[PDB]
């Protein structure tokens, strides 16, 4: 009956969202929690394959259409998310609706309001971690990628959108200094996550942006 | 330079949306207009096939996800719609965003506001025809179908949603008595359409619900 927590990891490019989400699930399970990992986009579904082809530049998709497919890709996982949480399983998610708004919101003539609407009503995270890293430190972690959106100019506009989203006080945002070592960042994230898991059993799962 | 008009046909089940859209395009072209037919859902695209499988009950899709796919299926045709209109081609469309809101809006716990958002900003129709028919007269036109949403209880909830949408004065709604003969309904629609085509060359294409 004691529900699991919904924990989201957001963050700048190469700050370590995927490395930290994997390590968090491993550590929680080793400490006796029931925890599982999710990511968005979830490329395994029918909509997920359309999204993967788009990000790889194997296909072009009209900007509004692709924004709605990224949102639909979250909604198709909502029945699973609510089932797992109600069963006491904590979910750790590598990117969520915040990345959806920030990446479309970085394109010309896309307001933050329009971008948020499709995701209104999704399961509300109990904890949103944002992994911060200065661009000099990110550069040492590798060269850009060949997927769509992998260029500094675009990443910088998405970052401004993320800062606008962080003003929303309906959400439990926590900043994480992702400039430290893999292990030191993990310990900071893990302690914040243990606290969130404990309190989530106290209030019902909320709805995002409503 | 004289743009074409965007004309939408909406209406109750079996009122004749598809019969009248076909006959309208044929008559406009015979009278010297450049006119072409479109329909939604457009089942030929990747998203269109997902939608067709859902309507045929060959697959189940989560309600929010399917609502966003119906909207994305309109946005993927926006570059074509704007190109055609700018080239002076009038477009006659069998269903549009109004059916999108009314059909999802008929399901439990779906507000009209949430349903409208994804379609905010689409090309705004210059003329929205709504084909009205009493349920007794519809029954004589055949038996229900085996596709999703083909049942009187659901169609009745969608009808209430359409009436809420008709209160919006930003749109040029025209009621059509679809109880007459195929030819008499066509003449009423055709005369309204000739008037709309003439004035559309006067004002820029608008944006829906904004
Ligand atoms: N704290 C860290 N210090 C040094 N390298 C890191 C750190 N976190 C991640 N990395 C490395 O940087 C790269 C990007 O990490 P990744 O977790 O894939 O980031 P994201 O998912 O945020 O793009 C990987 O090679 C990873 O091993
Ligand atoms: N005015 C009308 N009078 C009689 N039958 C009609 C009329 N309009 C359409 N029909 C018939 O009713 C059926 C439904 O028409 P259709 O155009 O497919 O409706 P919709 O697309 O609105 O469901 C078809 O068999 C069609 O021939
Ligand atoms: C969830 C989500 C991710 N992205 C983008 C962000 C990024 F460029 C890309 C691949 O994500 P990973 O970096 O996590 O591989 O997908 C979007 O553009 N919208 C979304 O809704
Ligand atoms: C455009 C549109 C149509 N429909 C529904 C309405 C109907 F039951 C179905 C098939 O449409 P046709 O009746 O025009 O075949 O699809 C929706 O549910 N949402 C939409 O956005
Ligand atoms: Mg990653
Ligand atoms: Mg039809
Ligand atoms: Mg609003």
């Amino acid at each position: 009956a004691r529900r699991g927590a919904l924990i989201v990891l957001e963050g700048v490019d190469r700050a370590g969202k995927s490395t930290q989400s994997r390590k968090l699930v491993e550590a929680l399970c080793a400490a006796g929690h029931r925890a599982e990992l999710l990511r968005f986009p979830e490329r395994s579904t029918e909509i997920g394959k359309l999204l993967s082809s788009y990000l790889q530049k194997k296909s072009d998709v009209e900007d509004h259409s692709v924004h709605l497919l990224f949102s639909a890709n979250r909604w198709e996982q909502v029945p699973l998310i609510k089932e797992k949480l109600s069963q006491g399983v904590t979910l750790v998610v590598d990117r969520y609706a915040f990345s959806g708004v920030a990446f479309t919101g970085a394109k010309e003539n896309f307001s933050l309001d329009w971008c948020k609407q499709p995701d209104v009503g999704l399961p509300k995270p109990d904890l949103v971690l944002f992994l911060q890293l200065q661009l000099a430190d990110a550069a040492k972690r590798g060269a850009f990628g060949h997927e769509r959106y992998e260029n500094g100019a675009f990443q910088e506009r998405a970052l401004r959108c993320f800062h606008q989203l962080m003003k929303d006080t309906t959400l439990n945002w926590k900043m994480v200094d992702a400039s430290k070592s893999i292990e030191a960042v993990h310990e900071d994230i893990r302690v914040l996550s243990e606290d969130a898991i404990a309190t989530a059993t106290e209030k019902p799962l909320g709805e995002l942006w409503k």
